[PDB]
């Protein structure tokens, strides 16, 4: 959901969610979310949102290594680290 | 410059392009590439064609791993593998 020369961060509103309806995951290259609410026609215009969003992550980020916060105001918040690695600059053969 | 389910591909129309006037190489998570022809006023509207593009690699693919090969027609391809690796679908802990 956005990038840095860094750093990360997948940014979700889902205001008045709660975290116990809301799965997050890391299958390998890939984010897994789930979110699922029932406020029911408490509202109006009845809202049932659920859903399963999945991202990819970048190369230089760790497949471990997830810091998934939120905030108070119902805001999904993904993060990690980036690393410049170290390759010898390996110059290509071009067939 | 194109990715697939398993594969990967970068193309370039570097057409009355020849290899030795051109550079490719991989600096860890990226993929330099720069060119250079001076066929001179020979053309007609001459064209001093220089450059470098740098693209991101994909986190399935290793920076080595890399068929850098070329077409009769002038057409940098880039190829490289991808891997569903193995992570155990990691529940991660949203604070």
């Amino acid at each position: 959901m956005r990038l840095e020369k860094d750093r990360f961060s997948v940014n979700l509103d889902v205001k008045h969610f709660s975290p116990e309806e809301l799965k997050v995951k890391v299958l390998g290259d890939v984010i897994e979310v789930h979110g699922k609410h029932e406020e029911r026609q408490d509202e109006h215009g009845f809202i049932s949102r659920e859903f399963h969003r999945k991202y990819r992550i970048p190369a230089d980020v760790d497949p471990l290594t997830i810091t998934s916060s939120l905030s108070s105001d119902g805001v999904l918040t993904v993060n990690g680290p980036r690393k410049q690695v170290s390759g010898p600059e390996r110059t290509i053969p071009i067939t």
